[PDB]
């Protein structure tokens, strides 16, 4: 299975993951690397979006509003929450780079009537998950406790020598009250930039079992199974995750052999 | 090519095959394993459906009707026809498990105006196909001689030591008066339950040639080519098949090397 | 990655490439091999089409018109431009084979209001590209300088011992003013007919690097990367290409190591 | 894994399996298809051999012995035991085809001082193994109860439909008093000749799990795991097996899930 | 590539890696899991050996020497050096399990005239390599500064989270004064036992790039390239390595991008 | 299959192909990239060798012979024959680089008593094979009409565009008077150096069918089948081939479909 998508270029639409090229039904994930002064226009269509400023400042025109010079961090490694913008479906938007800009466009099916809204770093829930070699900084950009039709968005910091997305969990089957089907994308970053991590996507029966050396700005698709991330000594890791499915609830099942790591 | 889809769980939506994850255009196939008292709701959308009760009893609310305790067999290995329900498109339906229930939801594009209808075991055409090591019990749940927009549904019993879907046939190309393009899914069952069969999906030129060890509740996708099933001594086999394409007619071509087995 | 699609049959719809089975978003490509007197009907839908007569004569009924015995060449190897027909979306059309007919149906998303139009061999721009072992005859059936919503269509002749689609170029990423995302299909032909060529689809990082022995009437899909064609001594090559993407402009980037071959 | 070796030609040394090309330590297997009057010379080396006359008549000169026009069956499908000649190591041999000849040369390490000997039909143990979809005819050409340094040779007849090398067994690990490491080759034949069977080689953890479609005169290598053969309606099967390892004792372990098929 | 070898059984010769099955020239690695009172005999041949008592107590008879009840640790996770016995070539040896025993037999070509010798904990060099997420305990059982014809043997302890065989190094090419060709095996163990690590074997050009999920008692073969081990939170790792080549000198090259981690 | 071996380094033993790592029985091929003043020593063993000076000057000491500063061309692309030295088995040799040196060591089993000899340009048969897109320069360094126990060595120059090892031939089966089994290695070079060619290794049944993109100093292994080389406009190609088998005679069979290209 080919779950790894390496960047296609250095500038422009460096990552383009769609339901059509991912072989799935809900999640889309795009990254644009723009120079100061450049713009993109997002269309009025049947998809809701979450614009995540990974690095740099931007101005956004949408609905009847103008949002000027949103963003703050110049690197995701500043460890301060991303500035994001929620766009409902049927919303054309123009995004202009105020500085050089690394922009994530998270997409999923849209059908509701929520308004355009800003998700500033102060609206992002911050949590420190796990203990020891399992410690991670989590920024809940768009959790299931906040409003959206489909999208669930999170960014996670895993320092070199820690394991994250671990103990192994899956969200690949609708099992009422236990688990939901949620497609998931990982957009990875490293500090220093030449680093890599090892991500493994696997099922209990191992019918799917793929390990991948993931480098800076690579995407990993998670269509099913467990999906832990093992970082490498010397290279701090960051990832931006998008999830969506038929039911917007994060319900997962832990792999039974490793569930004791939560105790 | 990955044509085999093993069950993702023991309960809930254990099989979910869609045009999007199958890499094709028409056929969808879902299996739900429900405990007595649990329900699912099927949406009003652009897909027609055939609900097939593989094992157990169910109640269905659809259109202006209530169908109570439909089904009979508690195992597909009773060798009595499944109870099924035809749902046209734009038909919301609620299915409640009266007993523990193994429910197949067969789907394809819907566009007509046929009514909701019951397909009881007495409406299922029963035929005994082949002679010797080629003998099989066939239950024509929804054949091309019965009404539906797209769906063709059949279940077949192949006793241990027989070959079925054989002599090799294909339905992967529109060839006027000879063959139709029909995507096909296989949902396999074994008695005793720990068994397997060997299914081979292959083209004449062998550009596609994949053999698979298929276990209990596994799905095989047939996007093209010949697709025979070789059963194993000691393990009786059952499969539930769904087909659909642009033209709802079962027209196939026999592999010429093995066509003499029909003589 | 499986980028090669060999013919499924000798007659009827011998090639059927869709966004759904290609794992992409825009381009569809069909070939029909029809005997004199046979017909097909193309539907009124949301796709625009370019009918390309690869070999043989046809009559077309579309919109309020009847086009009788269009075509001329009985083989693509006559090296005279194909006769083609542009069909906008929402246009049902009936195509009848006047002689035995090899018909290419090129498709992409349609949304405009252009009329049905004939593209006769006299409307096709003819150019001789390259020098020496890089020489090729190019027929611009439907270039970006002519009108269509999405479709770009070209046919190219590469004589045995020449390389084409070379120096290596890619059109797989939206990079403003430099490159566009364009899915591309290749439909290959050989003279004598038992020949083959070697086509390689690869990225700069080699995460994708697939070489393929392509035979008569085979299709190669190009979802991303560089995609040169190396012909074989004794076997002249022909290919028919279809491209489409979000922006109908042919903008590509040359692989830097081989760009000097243009000098 | 690559366990299937198809014939490289119709005449001469059509099968050549060596420890060097098999990725293992002991077993060699060669097939020679000779016309009446042709000969081959086997060298004096460190390997013992068992020359199996699969079909046709041959004369064999080795050491102080000459065997004139030995053989009987003109096809393995006569279901009568083969003639064979055991050759110790350091024994040059000349084999002359008296009729058209299909000759199997089974080889393994030699170190002893056994004499050259004929293994006529009268020295072959004939047995019927299993009941029903499991009943095969077995010819023990060179069992562990007869003399050789390393070689174990058997031929088996599996009628169309039936499963052989079943219930699944393995002989891939030295487990004192339970199992021995024995490399194994299968040389397959079909009646009628255009047939195939499905052979699956797999381990308990499925780290190796390969199913292959086996045609006439193909060889399957079994370096480890379970290795059952599933035959296809209409096509009777035959195979000639060679085994060897560090300990010349046929000790195997049954896969636990299917062991009940022996009771 | 197929670099992972999982255990073939729970008892007996659970690991058997040979130059013939590894696709290389020097290194052999065997593991024997024996019950108290069981024995094995190692042959007199052209290979030298290093018998490593991974866990448990053993007696060893070889040439004019008898070692009674050597060993100490009942688990490799006691973090105390193993007892080992060096055997020159042409030296038959009998190993008797005094307790349940996990025995590693490390082999390589032998040509010299060194005597049989005990390598007790007092002859094992103990060192701590690296700082933080990089700090491992290393036991030099048989380094290049001690006597053997070919064999180099080391065991390493990597605590959960940490990265070992890192910064990435290779020893796959004879480069005078810089690097030697050395085949390498890894025999992995976990505490608790149900754990895994992720090991990646890769070259600078990524022509080889394999990441594998390694479980308890699995073997990884390193025929060339970089080969770091990434451990997982909760699961401590241990591995026993064997190396050999034409020149018995441990000379390696660091991957240039990660060499800074040594400063 | 894995038939391509890319260089492991820029200096030293950049190519090391052995029967053990190639999965075959006879051919060994090594390349050494040495700086002026460096030396290597070839051992006294059971292999005969042909030392080919691909580029640069070398002195060779072997048995009672010393060859001082032999060689001439500083690049294979000078299109003048190489100097080579034939070494029988049991012959230790010292090779000193007099200038920077690219040295090929071709090896195969040795058993005879031929003397050490120089193969100077005057002993190399020069021939031009084929017409047009098929015309190559061939240097028969060590043909079957010259003396050696096993080795067959040739170098071929294929100008950009042209196809070589074409029409397709195979030498993979002993067929008396028609074909011999001969393993074959290709050591490729390009001018300019950043180029590539496409080489396809395939059998008549396509059970093996591998096309690879070959770059400067890469090696392709041909264990069986047809093996043509398709060059790319702008990049001239060179390759040095080594062959050996049980019978030192170059006998091949042409693929029937392309045999007409010889007329
Ligand atoms: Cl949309
Ligand atoms: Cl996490
Ligand atoms: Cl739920
Ligand atoms: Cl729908
Ligand atoms: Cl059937
Ligand atoms: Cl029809
Ligand atoms: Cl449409
Ligand atoms: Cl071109
Ligand atoms: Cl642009
Ligand atoms: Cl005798
Ligand atoms: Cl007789
Ligand atoms: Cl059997
Ligand atoms: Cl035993
Ligand atoms: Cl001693
Ligand atoms: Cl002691
Ligand atoms: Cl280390
Ligand atoms: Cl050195
Ligand atoms: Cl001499
Ligand atoms: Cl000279
Ligand atoms: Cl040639
Ligand atoms: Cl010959
Ligand atoms: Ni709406
Ligand atoms: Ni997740
Ligand atoms: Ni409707
Ligand atoms: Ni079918
Ligand atoms: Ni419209
Ligand atoms: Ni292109
Ligand atoms: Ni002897
Ligand atoms: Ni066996
Ligand atoms: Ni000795
Ligand atoms: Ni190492
Ligand atoms: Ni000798
Ligand atoms: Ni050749």
């Amino acid at each position: 299975a080919n779950l790894l998508s390496t960047c296609t270029s250095e500038s422009g639409n460096i990552q383009h993951i769609s339901p059509q090229n991912a072989g799935w039904e809900y999640v889309g994930f795009d990254v644009w690397q723009l120079k100061a002064g450049e713009s993109i226009t997002l269309p009025s269509d049947e998809r809701e979006r979450c614009l995540v400023l990974v690095a740099g400042l931007a101005s956004v025109k949408a609905a009847d509003s103008f949002f000027y010079r949103i963003g703050q961090r110049m690197s995701p490694f500043e460890r301060i929450p991303a500035y994001s913008v929620y766009l409902p479906h049927h919303t054309e938007a123009k995004v202009t780079a105020e500085t050089d800009l690394e922009l994530a466009v998270c997409s999923a099916p849209g059908f509701g009537e929520l308004p355009v809204r800003l998700i500033s770093p102060q609206e992002v829930g911050v949590e420190h998950r796990g203990k020891g070699r399992n410690q991670r900084l989590v920024h809940n950009i768009l959790p299931d406790s906040q409003l959206a039709d489909s999208l669930l968005v999170v960014e996670v910091y895993t320092n070199a020598g820690a394991t994250s997305s671990w103990p192994a969990h899956k969200h690949d089957t609708a099992v009422e009250g236990q688990e939901t089907y949620l497609e998931e994308t990982y957009y990875h970053r490293f500090n220093p930039p030449q680093g890599f991590c090892l991500q493994r996507v696997y099922t209990d029966d191992r019918s799917l079992d793929e390990c991948m050396a993931v480098y800076n700005r690579d995407v990993v698709k998670v269509p099913k199974g467990y999906h832990p991330v093992a970082t490498i000594a010397g290279y701090d890791n960051y990832y931006l995750n998008v999830m969506a499915g038929p039911l917007r609830k994060w319900r997962f099942t832990w792999e039974e052999n490793h569930a004791w790591i939560n105790s």
